[PDB]
């Protein structure tokens, strides 16, 4: 009976959230007519970020899969569930529809093209079973394509051009109201079905997929916790946030040092599942001042709401370009000749035995927690390349895109590039932007984070805890630390390199003599703030 | 013969761009009521009782370029009528020769100026004639602020933000006056000769004024005007939109450049040669056609500035006391050391031997025009940071020598500077050090050696603390301490401890801080002082 009436899915890959889903709206819109919902997540291989995963963010995945299933059944007295699949989306879902009709798919629009063939063959799929499918614009704060096309069918390489681009389309579409579940139908499928098609009982843990809580020889320290619940919470806190800096005068980041001992308050990886919608966190953040704003002149919120807009500079970036990700083929990235990979330099870094006590606390911090301030993510990518090591920003790509608890594609391939390869932009070969160790002492006085993520330099006292080379032979012995046997020695010669660096970058702009169009700074004072630099 | 004529009567508000008063003088035309434009020197109005030469100078200018403006544009029929005496007795024998419709001014919000202008309103109930009131000097009708704020002037920036959102964007510009079809009459000579009508603009010599300052020849870097002000606008505009461009917000990314060319409107808006609206609104209407959101656009800050100036405006307005300490409620009573008058002098001469100070007063004197930074480091070293002198003395100099010096705003920012007991952060010497200021504020002490021209062959290493040359180097500098550039006036460290302990003790005496003029926060405080974030 029910069966025959049909279904309609709501198909979740990103977009992991009840709130401001346009798509859930879409699939609950037939409520009327006695067509059910089903609630669908397909562990796909591919989905979600799943190809290139580390544990730290499979956890934070799972986490956000469980509360949906959670808040799906308290809100229909136990009678709707999230369907969690394994298997090719194709394939489930044209079993699916001999199971129960299928009216239409609904889907959170994935504007990356890593997500076109996947989506592609359900839409393929639909139109050779006369499906219906439904794709909303929800993941960014605008219509990725209406952008483009406002720029003259092609996407701004600049933040500021991006800014000029979406000033002309006007204000973001505001959040959707919340979905009614209270009423819906959810279908009952045949036991042997769900056996056949992999349907999980319990969701998966991350050993299923064979992956450990094991980050090169780290042992997974999970400060997160994933899911739209978790994600709205973190959003209430960090508007009172925004309230007493705005009361105090605080605007911008560079009035204060970039907090790098901070506790885990970033929403990063939530706004990356889509546990929070990004035009909620937009809009929640302009009604809270807009009304007390006066003219022209600085309201609160400022900053945060133009952090939101440098994520959708890099998805918007990216969307029709297939080879984002890498150098070659890529023509808004700069072809820079970086050294050849130098495995035991690669491995070096990715374990932080460099033998610079804050690129090894950072890179540390990375593989057992999986994010770190935007500062600390900067000084390890500069480090990897332009201003260390001179290796392509792929490689720290590629890491990065496994450890990281957001590790949007696009987002983290943008700032790779941005920060390696703009080699017109002078100030970010300058030093200042790539001493590790005048940063640390910046960042961490006392040692406080270096000792923690770098426990061999625990007793090393204050005065040499930032420079562990300067102690001298009897130094070392007294505080339990020997150069080359308790710590590395430095892996390469940082004045040297940027010597080295600073030539073939000038050599570089010397052969092109002007600049391509490429993914850039949009002028020195946006690497200034973009680097928390202090004034010098 | 009854015609009649209106008045507009020109104290402040000096221009014909966005004068409401102008305009209302103006509303008869179609009923043939002629114009009298009019200023008097009456020995106060605009600021004309404790005044040097080169704001007298700036006056005059402004004056001249209202009467050139009128000339030019009813082919010599209209011109400014520019007398000398008491308004009460100049108003009552013009109202004798042709009859007062109406008497329009700019509002002058400032208690020092509520005498004159009773006397005024007092002698149009007599004589029934309408005096016509318009507020255009300030954003906003300051009375409507204090209403607003529970009956009482904010006494914080930050308050004084939280009140005018409440009531919300000030009053865009008025449309130009049209002049070209207006009357004006002619007065008889002999009235004219009795009532101190001059022929040709006085000069600030007919006055008593001359071009010396404390023995600093006058050197005239500013042209007073609405003509200059408006080019000086534009002029800003464009700074404003490349500095939006290049990406520069709040300006704690630039440093504060105290060897600039002479581009402050800063007089310009004390005399109204520029409507303060007309400056907010060209600013917003720049920039609010490309804002979006709550994010950051241009010219937030300059907007801003504009607003700390109607801040004190507002402060002021139901104060009299504003300019002194005692009797003065929203001012703290500290207790500054007795007048020293050798040192009071060595500071208005920059005879101190702190280069820095030095070099701000000579440039006080000779040109009546400091950076903001400058003016804060030459007050908290008469005050606070160093003499430990009242900021009285400071304000009565300031008054004098500056080409803007606004009563209120002046008395304002002397006391938010000196006063503000509770505000440690302005205790440490740290930003009240004048040798580390000035080695930031001019490294190669290219600004010091121009207004300190005994200093001119110090080299750089030697320039910003000339006592730590030895006597032959002294000597071969051409530069001896104690003869050719005074030695220090005051130990700055023992000062510094001998303040701080003061000061504490205030606060210690003081067990909860009353209402005062003070900083909102210490980040104010530091965007205020241009500090580096150290
Ligand atoms: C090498 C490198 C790789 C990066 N990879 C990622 C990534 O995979 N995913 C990611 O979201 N950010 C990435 N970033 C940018 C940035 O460091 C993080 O967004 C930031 O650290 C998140 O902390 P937060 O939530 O407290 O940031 P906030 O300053 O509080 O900003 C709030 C949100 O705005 C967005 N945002 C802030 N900065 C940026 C930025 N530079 N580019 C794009 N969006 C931004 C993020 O969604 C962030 O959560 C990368 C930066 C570098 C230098
Ligand atoms: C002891 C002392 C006395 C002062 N006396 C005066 C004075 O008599 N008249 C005066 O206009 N300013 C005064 N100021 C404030 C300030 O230094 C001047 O307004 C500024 O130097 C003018 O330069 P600018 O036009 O380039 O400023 P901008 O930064 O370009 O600001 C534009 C305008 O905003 C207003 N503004 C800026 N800062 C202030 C401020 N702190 N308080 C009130 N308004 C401000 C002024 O009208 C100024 O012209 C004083 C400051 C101190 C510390
Ligand atoms: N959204
Ligand atoms: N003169
Ligand atoms: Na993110």
């Amino acid at each position: 009976a029910m069966a025959t009436r049909g279904a309609n899915v709501i198909w979740f890959r990103h977009g992991l959230r009840l709130h401001d889903n346009p798509a859930l709206l879409a699939a609950l819109a037939d409520k009327d007519q006695g067509i059910a919902l089903i609630p669908v997540f397909i562990f796909d291989g591919e989905s979600a970020g799943t190809k290139n995963v580390g544990y730290n963010r499979m956890r934070f995945l799972l986490d956000s899969l469980q509360d949906i299933d959670d808040q799906l059944q308290a809100a229909t007295d136990g009678r709707g569930r999230l369907l969690v699949f394994e298997g090719e989306p194709a394939y489930i879902f044209r079993r699916l529809h001999e199971q129960v009709r299928l009216h239409r798919i609904c889907i959170e629009q994935d504007c990356e093209p890593i997500w076109n063939e996947r989506d592609e063959s359900i839409r393929s799929l639909c139109r050779e079973l006369n499906i219906d499918f439904v794709e909303k614009v929800s993941h960014t704060l605008w219509d990725p394509q209406l952008v483009i096309e406002t720029n003259g069918g092609i996407p701004p390489l600049t933040y500021q051009m991006f800014l000029h681009t979406v000033q002309i389309i006007g204000l973001p579409p505001r959040p959707t109201a919340d979905a009614r579940l209270e009423d819906a139908t959810f279908v009952e499928l045949d036991p042997e079905f769900c056996r056949s098609l992999k349907l999980f009982e319990q969701l998966p843990t991350p050993e299923h997929f064979n992956v450990y809580g094991d980050n090169m020889g780290f042992l997974a320290k999970i400060n997160w916790r994933g899911g739209e619940t978790q994600a709205l919470l973190l959003l209430d806190e960090r508007l009172k946030v925004e309230q007493h800096a705005f009361e105090r005068g605080f605007y911008l980041p560079n009035q204060a040092l970039p907090n790098i001992h901070d506790s885990p308050k970033s929403m990063s990886a939530h706004l990356r599942f889509g546990c929070l919608s990004v035009r909620r966190f937009y809009w929640s953040v302009h009604d809270l001042f807009k009304n007390v704003q006066l003219g022209v002149q600085m309201t609160g919120g400022a900053h945060i709401t133009g952090q939101l807009i440098w994520r959708e500079y890099f998805y918007t970036m990216s969307v029709n370009n297939p080879n984002y990700d890498r150098m070659e083929g890529n023509d808004i990235c700069l072809s820079i000749p970086w050294a050849k990979p130098n495995e035991n330099l690669l491995q070096s870094w990715r374990l932080g035995q460099t033998g610079f006590p804050l690129i090894d606390g950072a890179m540390r911090q990375l593989l057992a927690e999986g994010w770190l301030h935007h500062t600390l993510r900067n000084t390890v990518a500069t480090f990897l390349t332009r201003g260390g090591l001179w290796q392509s920003w792929e490689h720290g790509l590629q890491h990065f895109l496994k450890y990281l608890l957001d590790a949007d594609w696009s987002v983290c391939a943008g700032n790779w590039m941005w920060v390696s390869s703009s080699a017109f932009e002078r100030l970010l070969d300058s030093s200042l932007v790539t001493c590790p160790v005048a940063l640390a002492k910046r960042l961490d006085p006392d040692g406080t984070y270096i000792k923690q993520y770098v426990p061999e330099l625990m007793n090393v006292p204050k005065e040499f805890v930032h420079e562990p080379w300067r102690m001298s032979a009897e130094q070392q012995e007294q505080y339990e630390c020997l150069i080359g046997v308790h710590y590395p020695e430095r892996i390469i010669d940082l004045s040297m390199a940027v010597k080295r660096n600073m030539l073939a970058m000038k050599s570089l702009r010397n052969s092109l003599i002007t600049p391509p169009p490429h993914c850039r700074p949009s002028n020195e004072e946006e690497v200034r703030q973009f680097f928390w630099l202090a004034d010098v």
